[PDB]
DNA sequence: TCTTTGTGTTTGGTGTGTTTGGGTGGTGGCCGTTTTCGTTGTTTTTTTCTGTCTCGTGCCTGGTGTCTTGGGTGTTTTCC
């Protein structure tokens, strides 16, 4: 496996045992308010006689404090001194390890299984005020940082893992976690514990979701490698009329932030539904009213590509083979090429003229709609159709709706174009 | 295929209804003392109005999970 980092990722930082205040206020539990009568919990002390070990307040125990994410205090609770509830004071951290793969810098990896709702490790760092974070969010920038090191302990309140903190700093974001961050309550401080949400073996990475607010600043691109990524690191819109469908799609459409505010500022200001930011249904009225302009860059074409690849949806698939009916750039098309546009288009046409989730006079208008870009696209080999065989899916379609005769003579006419193309070498290999 | 429930009529009976005698409790008479009605005065407290800080209440957005529905079966209770 990779080689372990633990102690070069340590020489980077001030390693801290505990939290650091900025000063004496901030952090306090109720906002400040002195719980005199801190909340104790009834258990009895519960000593195994030959470890020594008071058991009170376990995982299987029925502590009211641990189920209320607060931690039992020696000389106040009814459990005792060194019950099993004092895991942020105790600092009883998972045994963790640091190493490097893919595209992502320092990781952490656990050095030996965890159970389920385990704590993985306390998120350590300076307690610092809003203005303080602002200044040194204003310096990072100036540097040119390009990692996340702040979290939001509460409203006004924020912790800095840059310069000062603990081995949590190294974790990545991952779309799909197995660890989830989460805030408890020890003693007149407020706490961040890092938890196992489900079970972790030994050598699997350990991350949790960093839900990030940018404040304005920009997506930086999610490397993670989970089939559920969406693509960039943030969180929820900073307010409705954000998207209505993820950009590279929207951007596939030539919908900008612009477009996808003006649908639902005509609508869902006059009273009509429009439903939250979700990507899992697409709404084909959004589609179907939307402009189509012809596409003369090549990153639109690449994202184009990217849509195909993901959209299940006919009617953003209708609407994008329109456009690149409007579109007529040869250059965005060969880039078209290098992507293999074929192999998706391939795909597309197998969804909705093989597999028939619609009715056969729209399908038959969507292959119709389908087969002109395809026949007046630059083509100068049988390589590039080789990297799709859409050959075969064309025969298939062909074959399977015969009775419309338009579209069986429209790919005669391909097929007869496509044959006569010349062919290219692939190096033979010992036998 | 195959068990229950009602009102009705002749005859019995036991408990409701009626009738005399008396004794005890309800009815008539007058006298006294005080409980309460009436008035008058004080003054406590209850209402009604004005101004600021405060903290909670109202509303809106996202969504986790608790509430609701269909299927099987078996074991638990029902019937003779
Ligand atoms: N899945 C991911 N894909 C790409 N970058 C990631 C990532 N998870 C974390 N990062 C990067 O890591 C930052 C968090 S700090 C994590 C440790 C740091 N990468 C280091 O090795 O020093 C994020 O702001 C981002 O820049
Ligand atoms: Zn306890
Ligand atoms: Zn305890
Ligand atoms: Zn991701």
């Amino acid at each position: 496996y990779p080689a372990d980092k633990t102690e070069e990722a340590l020489t980077t930082f001030k390693t801290l045992s505990q939290n650091s205040y900025q000063n004496k206020t901030l952090g306090n539990a109720h906002n400040g308010r002195s719980t005199a009568d801190g909340m104790s919990c009834d258990c009895e002390e519960n000593w195994d006689t030959v470890s020594g070990i008071n058991n009170a307040c376990g995982e299987y125990s029925e502590c009211i404090n641990r189920l209320t994410s607060i931690e039992c205090i020696s000389g106040t609770c009814s459990c005792g001194d060194d019950c099993q509830n004092q895991r942020f004071q105790k600092k009883q951290y998972a045994p963790i390890a640091v190493f490097e793969t893919e595209k992502k810098g320092y990781g952490v990896r656990a050095q030996a299984d965890i159970r389920q709702d385990a704590f993985i490790y306390e998120y350590l760092g300076e307690v610092i005020d809003e203005s303080t974070f602002r200044k040194r969010k204003e310096n990072y920038d100036n540097q040119g940082l390009e990692h996340f090191y702040f979290m939001m302990l509460q409203k006004g309140e924020f912790i800095d893992a840059t310069a000062k903190g603990g081995l949590g700093r190294f974790c990545n974001h991952s779309c799909r976690p197995n660890a989830y961050v989460d805030k408890w309550e020890v003693g007149n401080k407020l706490r961040m514990g890092i938890f196992a949400k489900r079970e972790i073996y030994k050598g699997e990475e350990i991350c949790f979701d960093y839900n990030v607010d940018r404040y304005g600043a920009n997506p930086q691109k999610c490397y993670c490698g989970e089939d559920n990524c969406i693509g960039f690191l943030g969180g929820r819109t900073q307010t409705d009329s954000a998207n209505i469908l993820p950009v590279p799609i929207a951007e596939a459409l030539g919908s900008t932030n612009a477009q996808e505010q003006r649908w639902v500022r005509l609508m869902k200001e006059q009273n009509k539904s429009i439903k939250a930011s979700d990507y899992s249904s697409i709404n084909e009225d959004y589609v179907n009213s939307l402009e189509m302009r012809p596409i003369a860059d090549k990153d639109e074409a690449s994202k184009v590509t990217s849509a195909l690849l993901k959209t299940q949806d006919y009617i953003i698939l209708r609407k994008l083979i329109e456009r690149v009916s409007l579109t007529k750039d040869p250059e965005v098309l060969k880039e078209i090429v290098r992507l293999r546009g074929y192999q998706c288009v391939a795909n597309i046409l197998t969804m909705i003229v093989l597999d028939q989730e619609q009715q056969q006079v729209d399908v038959e208008s969507f292959t119709l709609s389908v087969l002109d870009m395809l026949e007046s696209w630059p083509n100068s080999s049988r390589n590039r159709i080789s990297s799709s065989q859409i050959e075969s899916v064309l025969e298939s379609v062909k074959t399977k709706l015969k009775k419309i005769q338009p579209i069986g003579k429209k790919i005669n006419s391909l097929l007869n174009s496509w044959s006569k193309l010349e062919i290219s070498y692939k190096i033979p290999k010992s036998q």
